[PDB]
């Protein structure tokens, strides 16, 4: 009952340009964008164990900007990068190339079949492509091959950069919701998630993005994200989300049975609601 | 195979600390009801925190492979010595931990001959100062024959407030051996020992359940027979985690929604079967 959009830092095949490309979206359910521009089928958001483990880790020393007075992505990006520098998340020498990347064009599904299309990219110099973990995403293989007014949006940006010493998370709640060039839907953006980092074990940045987006699509954390006045309160809410997360280990069982075994366990997990 | 989870508890009649059966695995999980019947068999679901903590303690776990012992007393002495060797516990902690590991091991049949059993902590007994209880599995599911071998895994979980950190001990015996801990005439091959103090996000019962569920999973069991280092056990655990599905809290639980996850569950299981 809100809108979340995940975009990934990529290179197209026609022009070899770096750009942000829509990869998945959330309203009631999750939809994933197929290789050639078509939306896969809606599905419940399942998460990998590693993505929640890493999300919690980067959130713990996350850079948070609450009630930020900006109305442009450029304004937000300048503020976020300054706060990243202030908290020793990135080095001042990294600022100009990250700013460049954050101000790259944001493309969408409609533009994908008019591109080559899109391939995974990594930042190295300024700002040229590299791609040095799972060539086709699980959601893409399996699912490819409702929004009223206000109705505010969450934009999740995920990008790889090898010159960064560590993966960083920026979380932004804008003072006033604002339409940005980044999102095509005329839906004002309230939240921004920025996840940047180098290649590392058990860090799939697409899945890290899916976890952040799924988190913002869940009603109780989203509410807490509106009320939060510190990083500490965001983390406490993330811990409640995890408190009420259920893990299904690999089990040799009838698939529809196994998944339906999760209902009375889950139903008991959710009260007094999550937390 | 057979996996049995036992918890360190105190009874109400004699007030002695003892090990009490809490759950068992024969491909599926059964949990021991308040007194003193087994609940219905069910697929093992796990809490996120229990796996996060299991991985953490396994990563620096104390491992004894092809351990030439055939008694619980023998294993416990070797394990505690190796716990100390790896700075997991302090030598001053050794004697009360040894005392506890050799306490009586009770089973389903004797539980109603006690007053009632509550979780206990080793000191120097006290009750958990942090807010835990009462297990989800007992509430939901509480309201045994395999030949030839069929070797058993015994999982022991205990709280001790003087330990500075939670520890995991993993033991594979050289030769399968009938002991004293487990009631079923089934030879024990593997031992899991999980000991530690109270900590946020550590439910030791759930940690025990995660260890047992992992031992009930066929690919890890194979890797556990072949492993020649901790590293090989960990590689199997990471694969187990790679193929785990996490179901987050949803405001609108829908069974139609869960069935969208069917090819995910199956594909995750497919990936697990392709690994070594």
């Amino acid at each position: 009952k809100v809108y979340v959009e995940l975009q990934e830092l990529v290179m197209d095949e026609k022009n070899q340009e770096l750009r942000w490309m829509e990869a998945a979206r959330w309203v009631q359910l999750e939809e994933n964008l197929g290789e050639n521009g078509a939306w896969g089928r809606p599905h419940l958001s399942h998460l990998t164990f590693w993505s929640l483990l890493e999300l919690r880790r980067v959130f713990t020393k996350g850079t948070v900007l609450l009630d930020l007075q900006e109305t442009s992505l450029a304004g937000v990006a300048n503020q976020l990068l300054d706060r990243f520098i202030f908290e020793d998340q990135i080095r001042p020498q990294d600022r100009e190339e990250l700013l460049r990347a954050l101000l790259l064009k944001h493309s969408h599904a409609g533009e994908l079949e008019a591109l080559g299309g899109v391939k995974p990219a990594v930042l190295t110099r300024s700002g040229d492509p590299s791609q040095p973990p799972q060539h086709s995403s699980l959601e893409t293989q399996l699912f490819c091959e409702k929004i009223p007014p206000d109705s505010e949006a969450t934009l999740v940006l995920v990008g790889r950069a090898d010159f960064l010493e560590q993966p960083v998370l920026g979380f932004v709640r804008l003072q006033e919701a604002a339409e940005l060039e980044a999102v095509e839907l005329p839906v004002p953006i309230r939240f921004l998630f920025v996840l940047l980092g180098p290649e590392a074990p058990h860090i799939d940045y697409t899945q890290l993005g899916r976890a952040a987006a799924t988190l913002m699509s869940e009603r109780v954390f989203r509410i807490d994200a509106y009320m939060a006045q510190s990083r500490g309160e965001l983390l406490h809410s993330l811990e409640g989300f995890l408190d009420c997360s259920l893990v299904l280990p690999p089990t040799d069982a009838p698939s529809e049975q196994a998944l339906l075994s999760l209902v009375p366990v889950q139903r008991e997990l959710l009260r007094r609601r999550y937390q």
